[PDB]
């Protein structure tokens, strides 16, 4: 049998709108991410989609067909059990380029990444674009890329499209990362890409004795009708620790918080609560470590939790202390270009009383410039943000045209 354990590894999925990112996770896990009214309705990734598999070799068969998600070897031809390498999960972001901000947060959560490039689209698509500068930026460099779709161009086509990427990533950091071509609809070549999985996104180091730092990307009322009232449950907190662990029992706190009242003024109350259950995917665990979605069972009223209105905040200790701050100070830098219009414009300098949205972590929040310099700014928010560390990454966005634009990036200085 394979263990039962929590994934390792994070994942992302990214690239243009259509090009087959959700559809490619459903090739290697067999799961659709999309949970949502609107994405079913539209056809369309809207809210971070997630999906775990198991991964494992079959030693006595040749590579690619050797590699599986489930704990059989019969289709390469062995009788023998395959062993079991690790568990991974998939962080399936939106393409459609008014969501780039979501792609942002999830990103955050990512520790490598597959950009799906569909073969039967011209290339460099806008958010193909776009997405690979996000990836720079953020440091998520463990990367492979897909050619997507092969399965509707010609031979000649896809080689075409091949050397494209090639040049593209040429002389970028991204020039030696790996190009699969593949099928996700009809399920074509997924052995190599599990294959480049294990060669390319191998799980990082994690530090277990810092401070332990969850970030939020969604929230739950797990209550559902015709349920008996001893298997009712407090609300449940869902997102990626990106440090450190927690465990069932551990005083924990949500920040910022609640957005209360307090002495005339708007404040954030920090929401404490106690874990009462750890959960990925199905299972059960009573610790949590670095790699995977988890899902945080306290016993806060649901309605605290419903519908991801929590989203955005980070998961401590109760008794860590963690600067949540209404005011930032930015060391920053600008692209050079608006990348993912579709004409890509020249970025204007940042100019005081601007409002400029902040992606920080798993949260997105607008705020105004109120001072610049040539490489500082000072932002006063709309809502506070958890600061974990110093020189935490924030990526800053404008709004050109109606829509907000990835502009520039920097570190929160505290
Ligand atoms: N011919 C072909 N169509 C594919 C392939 N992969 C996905 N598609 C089709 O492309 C469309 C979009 O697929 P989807 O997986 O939703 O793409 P996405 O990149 O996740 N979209 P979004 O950016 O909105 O999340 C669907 O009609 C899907 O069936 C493929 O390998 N071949
Ligand atoms: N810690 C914890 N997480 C739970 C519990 N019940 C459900 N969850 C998690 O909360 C999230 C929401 O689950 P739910 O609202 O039941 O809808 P769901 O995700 O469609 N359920 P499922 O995936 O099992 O069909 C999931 O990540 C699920 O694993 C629980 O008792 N404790
Ligand atoms: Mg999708």
């Amino acid at each position: 049998a394979w263990p039962k354990v929590q994934p390792e590894v994070n994942i992302g999925v990214v690239g243009h709108v259509d090009h087959g990112k959700t559809t490619l996770v459903q090739a290697i896990t067999g799961i659709w991410t999309s949970k949502h009214s609107e994405e079913l309705k539209r056809g369309m990734t809207i809210k971070l989609g997630y999906a775990e598999t198991n991964i494992g070799v079959c030693e006595s068969c040749k590579k690619p067909e050797a590699y599986v998600t489930e704990p059989s070897c019969k289709s390469c031809g062995s009788d023998d059990e395959p062993k079991f390498l690790r568990r991974i999960s998939f962080i399936d972001a939106p393409g459609h380029e008014v969501l780039m901000a979501t792609m942002l947060s999830g990103a955050a959560l990512m520790d490598g990444a597959i950009l799906v490039v569909a073969a039967n689209e011209p290339f460099p698509q806008p958010q193909t674009r776009e997405h690979f500068v996000a990836l720079g930026i953020i440091g998520v460099k463990n990367l492979i890329i897909v050619q997507n779709k092969v399965d509707v161009v010609s031979k000649e086509e896809a080689l075409s499209q091949y050397r494209q990427i090639k040049q593209f990533t040429k002389g970028t950091w991204a020039e030696n990362v790996p190009i699969i071509p593949v099928s996700a609809l009809h399920k074509i070549n997924i052995d190599s890409l599990i294959e480049g999985i294990e060669e390319y996104i191998k799980t990082p180091y994690r530090d277990l004795s810092q401070k332990p730092v969850m970030l939020v990307i969604r929230s739950f009322d797990v209550n559902k009708p015709g349920t008996q009232f001893n298997e009712l449950k407090g609300g449940v907190i869902g997102g990626s620790i990106i440090q450190g662990l927690f465990k069932v029992d551990q005083e924990i706190k949500v920040l910022p918080g609640l957005r209360v009242e307090k002495q005339g003024k708007v404040s954030y109350e920090p929401i404490f609560t106690k874990i009462s259950s750890i959960r990925f995917g199905d299972e059960e665990f009573k610790e949590a470590k670095p790699g995977g979605l988890v899902a945080i069972g306290t016993y806060l009223d649901p309605s605290l939790t419903k519908a991801d209105n929590l989203l955005g905040s980070i998961i401590t200790l109760a008794d860590a202390e963690v600067p949540v701050l209404w005011n930032i100070r930015i060391k920053y830098n600008l692209l050079e270009r608006v990348v993912g219009a579709k004409e890509m414009l020249k970025v204007d300098p940042i100019r005081a009383k601007e409002t400029l949205m902040l992606s920080v972590g798993s949260s997105t929040t607008l705020g105004i410039v109120t001072s610049v310099k040539k490489d500082e700014i000072e932002v006063e928010l709309r809502r506070p943000v958890a600061v974990w560390s110093n020189n935490i990454r924030t990526v800053i966005s404008r709004q050109i045209a109606g829509r907000w634009r990835m502009i520039g990036w920097g570190l929160v200085e505290i």
